[PDB]
């Protein structure tokens, strides 16, 4: 925000110059400088950026997301005295009351109605089911009936709601959140009937707000439908429209879910006051509703005053015929969630990617799943432009028994970093590894504090090859594999842990056969009601690099996967295609393993190797053999484990066979100083001094290789070893 100066947020299908004008007024008047902006998404960036501290001072929308925004306090409690409580109609101050407290102030009632062209049309059907055969007959004059958005559910609700659709049961004051109507019959009626449009060829899919409005603009289509805001377009086009009461379906009304335009205020902002002296005393007039309602109608006004005038105009009286047959939106935290849901669910069963009611059944449990919905929050903050990704879902539920636990894995694409050198990709998030639904279906409900399920989903990035229209889907697969392996073991991991496969992830010829774990690059944590959520990355590396990570330490080789851009690069981006491993690449990134390993240690506890040395015995002099293999990493069982007071375990393949590589200091050893080689049957472990041990190590400074001193021997050795 900012202090002495007033900015403003309004969606741009809303008359944001007449309030530009009415700011004007306000600069002129006082002094204070009004800035009205309308930027794409606004609601969702002003949940998004409130926190940081940046926003704006006043944010317009309709009432139904002002309740979450007051939850997750971004809102400043409004003060006005009774003098001005009185002006506006007492249900308008319903729609902004969250949780006993005035939250917003209300400003216009918006509510969807049927718009048609007068000439092309001169009498509107009153049900839905004319349609098909209307559009006949105007597609025979190179004419389409029907054009509305499609893209978001505001527009095909009041079809849904008609026949028994609803969001949350309300009964006695109260909306149960569990109680979600979209996946009952009326639900489906409604959206199989739209799906039914789209079929016959009476609609498209693809239509979306602009795409209706310019076809019924320009006179191509004979109904629309839309808000208020829009007239004031259509005005100017040359049409002859008429604003008239939503056609019925299966005999009931179309229950459009009516909104208030209401006005907030940051919690944020310094100007509070500022902010409640031109709102109360310059919006909500008639001269400020007027200056904005030129601009674009606002609908139904809140101000009883300037309402008495508009409720004269029949497309105003049309309006709240609507208004009435529909129901007004809940302001509960849970909207935003439901809106998601449905949006979902017409978008596929339109484009028939789904079914009406598989869409419906998905949209009705995410509805009510706060887990999946606050990381579905956070995955439209990193990706506004897809509201709808191609995402695979497993049919048959885990928690039915299903074989997949991953409820779904989204598939986006990522456009990268130019200015960064970082190349497109898909971005896969998977959901079911944290508590989606909270209801202990699949997982223990812990609380808000802890890890939601196993405190992670799993992610992947995919290097885009030429051409590659949609993400490929073998990266859920294996997301399924991996998520398999945790619920089975209850197993959990954390950035820097390894998996060993040893197969190419792509079931191709890929050198790609293994994986290591990091924190997700773009991806923030998010706090669950069921606990908190982080984003573990899948990082695809050859054998050799995830050796490495053993003998070393994770979190050393996925850096060393940053600076090589072809093998990972800054986020980490997994190239199946690549054929050479980072020290093949670069070798000089050998000798940085190697000083980690010396000034970090090992992370490496023992191997399984080709080697050779109830009574705990004890020895004065020792005889070690050893394969090539199993010799090459005595310097790192000692500068790595040794010299950092950590043992080191040899097993032979083959035998009962054991070494153990004791450091002065560590604790349980069977061996001493005063008795250093020591043994228990097969297995043996001895205690080196450091300064011994660094005596060993210069003197390791290639086959057959023998090592003798005072006290004991080593050989290295080929095929004496089976
Ligand atoms: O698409 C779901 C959407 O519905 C409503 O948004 C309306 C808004 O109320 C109107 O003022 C106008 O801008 O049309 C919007 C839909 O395009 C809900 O208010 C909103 O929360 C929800 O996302």
């Amino acid at each position: 925000t900012e202090e002495g100066k007033l900015v403003i947020w309004i969606n741009g299908d809303k008359g944001y110059n007449g309030l530009a004008e009415v700011g004007k007024k306000f600069e002129k008047d006082t002094g204070i400088k009004v800035t009205v902006e309308h930027p794409d998404k606004l609601e969702e960036k002003f949940p998004q950026v409130a926190a940081t501290g940046d926003g704006p001072d006043i944010i317009f929308w309709a009432h139904d997301r002002f309740g979450g925004y007051a939850q997750s306090g971004l809102l400043a409690e409004i003060t006005p005295d009774k003098a001005f409580q009185d002006k506006l109609y007492p249900f308008t101050w319903d729609a902004v009351r969250y949780n006993g407290k005035l939250i917003a102030y209300p400003i216009a009632v918006e509510a969807l109605s049927l718009i048609y062209n007068k000439d092309l049309l001169p009498n509107p059907p009153k049900t839905w089911e004319e349609i098909p055969a209307l559009d006949k007959e105007l597609k025979a004059k190179g004419k389409s009936a029907l054009m509305f958005n499609l893209q978001e559910p505001y527009f095909t609700w009041p079809l849904i709601a008609a026949d028994g659709g609803y969001a949350f049961k309300y009964e006695n004051g109260k909306y149960d959140i569990k109680d979600v109507g979209v996946d009952n019959a009326g639900a489906k009626a409604g959206l199989t009937f739209l799906v039914d449009l789209i079929k016959n060829k009476h609609m498209n899919a693809d239509t979306d707000y602009s795409i209706a409005e310019a076809a019924f603009n320009k006179g191509e289509t004979a109904m629309t439908i839309n808000g208020p805001w829009a007239w004031s377009n259509i005005d100017t086009s040359k049409v002859n429209y008429g604003v008239t009461v939503l056609p019925t379906f299966k005999g009931q009304p179309s229950k459009p879910f009516v909104g208030v335009l209401s006005a907030g205020i940051n919690a944020a902002s310094p100007n509070k006051e500022l902010a409640k002296e031109f709102l109360e005393n310059y919006l909500l007039t008639d001269e400020g509703l007027e200056a904005v309602n030129k601009d674009k109608p606002l609908g139904a006004v809140a101000l009883k005053s300037y309402e008495e005038e508009l409720a004269k105009d029949p497309r105003i009286a049309a309006t709240m015929e609507n208004a009435q047959k529909g129901e007004i939106m809940p302001n509960i935290p849970q909207m935003s969630a439901f809106w998601y849901a449905v949006r979902t669910a017409v978008i596929n069963a339109a484009s028939g990617r789904q079914t009406v009611d598989a869409a419906l059944a998905a949209a009705q449990t995410n509805a009510a799943a706060p887990g999946l919905h606050a990381i579905y929050g956070e995955c439209r903050r990193l990706y506004p432009d897809q509201p709808n990704p191609l995402q695979v879902t497993a049919i048959v539920k885990y928690w039915l028994g299903g074989p997949d636990p991953l409820d779904y894995v989204s598939m986006y694409r990522n456009v990268g970093s130019p200015s960064a050198n970082i190349p497109e990709h898909w971005h896969y998030i998977s959901f079911g590894l944290s508590d989606l639904y909270g209801d202990n279906r699949v997982h223990e409900f812990t609380g808000t504090d802890g890890p939601s399920g196993f405190g992670f989903e799993l992610t992947f990035r995919l290097k885009r090859e030429t051409g590659e229209s949609a993400p490929p889907t073998w990266p859920a697969e294996l997301m399924q594999g991996l998520a398999r392996y945790v619920f089975q073991s209850e197993n959990t991991f954390c950035s820097g842990d390894h998996v060993s496969w040893h197969s190419p992830l792509d079931n191709s010829e890929s050198r790609i056969q293994h994986m290591l774990l990091t924190e997700d690059p773009q991806m923030q944590p998010v706090q669950t009601p069921f606990g908190v959520v982080t984003f573990l990355q899948i990082v695809g590396v050859c054998t050799e690099e995830l050796h490495s990570a053993q003998q070393w330490n994770g979190q050393g080789i996925l850096e060393l996967l940053r600076t090589v851009p072809i093998a990972g690069g800054p986020w980490l981006i997994t190239d199946m295609r690549r054929g050479e491993t980072i020290f093949e690449i670069d070798p000089h990134l050998q000798e940085r393993v190697d000083k980690g390993i010396e000034t970090d240690g090992s992370n490496l506890s023992g191997v399984s190797a080709k080697c050779a040395w109830i009574r705990t015995r004890q020895l004065e002099s020792v005889h070690l053999k050893f394969n090539q293999e199993s010799g090459a990493l005595i310097p790192l069982c000692l500068r790595g484990r040794l010299l950092h007071g950590r043992h080191f375990t040899y097993k032979s393949i083959t035998g009962d066979m054991a070494i153990t590589f004791v450091s002065t200091g560590v604790e349980g050893a069977f061996a001493t100083e005063e008795h250093p080689y020591a043994a228990h049957g097969p297995w043996l472990q001895i205690l080196l001094t450091e300064e011994f041990v660094e005596k060993m190590l210069e003197d390791l400074e290639k086959l057959p290789k023998e090592y003798s001193w005072p006290e004991k021997k080593l050989k290295v050795s080929i095929l004496p070893d089976v």
